[PDB]
């Protein structure tokens, strides 16, 4: 009734990953994004207290952000072409958490149903992030 999906943004390269089985650990509380001049290289997401497996490669610099207590992502925009290139996570505390350089084809993802937040991500990866998708749902009870 409340879940929705935005995606997939990127190419068909790489291999699928999904954090759907990480939801049970809790809401998103932190993000790691490995970045270079051209690409989103890797991703890791913290669900409650539990970091997901890392996906992607190592040819970039690791950027990390903890969300403030009770803060959630409510919109994600970005850029891609043959791989993912840029991500901006917009939060319900007004923060715009940006990773990567402005180049490529844009996407702009918002949740379909009322009062939902980013609950987990999925996508495709190898040595880079080939594609990403955003999964929205209610903030967990
Ligand atoms: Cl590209």
């Amino acid at each position: 009734r409340s879940s929705s999906y935005s995606g997939e943004y990127g190419s068909g390269g790489g291999k699928r990953f999904s954090h759907s089985g990480n939801q049970l650990d809790g809401p998103i509380t932190a993000l790691r994004v490995r970045v270079n001049t051209y690409y989103i290289v890797g991703l890791q997401v913290r669900y409650g207290k539990v970091w997901s497996d890392y996906v992607g490669g190592r040819n970039g610099d690791l950027e990390e952000i903890f969300l403030h207590p009770g803060e959630s992502v409510i919109q994600v925009s970005g850029k891609y072409k043959w791989y993912l290139k840029k991500l901006v996570f917009v939060t319900d505390k007004g923060r715009y958490l940006s990773f990567g350089k402005d180049s490529g084809t844009s996407f702009n993802a918002v949740p379909l149903h009322p009062n939902t937040v980013l609950r987990f991500i999925s996508g495709r990866s190898g040595s880079l992030i080939d594609a990403i998708g955003l999964h929205w749902d209610v903030y967990p009870t």
